[PDB]
């Protein structure tokens, strides 16, 4: 069902990326596994660090494949597969350049939108998985976005994005519960100030 047994968080490994926009799904993933006490070790077998766990009284998965970014569909979907876990049990944590920081937001369906991790992973899967959207704002140029995503935000628009991150892992409870839409009303609503 709609109940989320799987949660992605998309990045680059290595400390040189790990404090870039690009990483935001891996900050989401790491501070949910210490919120929770679940375990994030070596899973070379699915090209990633993985765990598993109780999350309010549910068994989830937790997934970050260490493929670099636009190879993250060699960890998420064989992983996926093994576990048989169903696209609609998914969640997908990722930066999304076309909100702000500090602004958070649940989907459900649709395109990469532009962004290289989805783009693949959509393909192997299909696009019926869900995104937890976590804003990083748009550079000034059209073409400084690989210098913006690969960046270090400002500490201002870290602690938005901060601030929103923290919100959404109080609303995880909702989303292995599957209750997707209150999930989706709850977090989208999220105002940083
Ligand atoms: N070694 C690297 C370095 C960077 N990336 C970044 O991941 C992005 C996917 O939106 C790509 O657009 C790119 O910026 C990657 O996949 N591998």
């Amino acid at each position: 069902m709609s109940n989320i047994s799987l949660i992605v968080g998309l990045g680059n490994p290595g400390s040189e990326y790990a404090q870039t926009r690009h990483n935001a799904g891996f900050w989401f993933v790491e501070q949910l596994a210490d919120k929770y006490g679940i375990t994030l070790k070596n899973d070379p077998k699915f090209h990633g660090i993985s765990g598993r766990g109780n999350i309010e009284g549910h068994d989830v998965r937790l997934l970050l494949p260490m493929t670099y970014m636009n190879r993250s569909g060699q960890s998420v979907v064989p992983f996926s597969k093994f576990y048989q876990i169903a696209p609609e049990a998914i969640l997908i944590a990722h930066d999304e350049l076309d909100m702000n920081p500090g602004v958070i937001r649940l989907k459900t369906g649709g395109g990469h939108g532009g962004h290289n991790g989805l783009r693949d992973i959509v393909p192997h899967i299909g696009p019926n998985f869900h995104r937890l959207r976590i804003g990083i704002g748009h550079p000034g140029s059209k073409e400084r976005v690989s210098g913006h995503v690969l960046g270090k935000a400002p500490s201002n628009e870290q602690s938005l994005m901060d601030g929103a991150i923290d919100h959404a892992l109080s609303k995880v409870k909702l989303l292995v519960q599957g209750q997707v839409p209150q999930a989706m009303n709850q977090i989208n609503a999220y105002k940083p100030a």
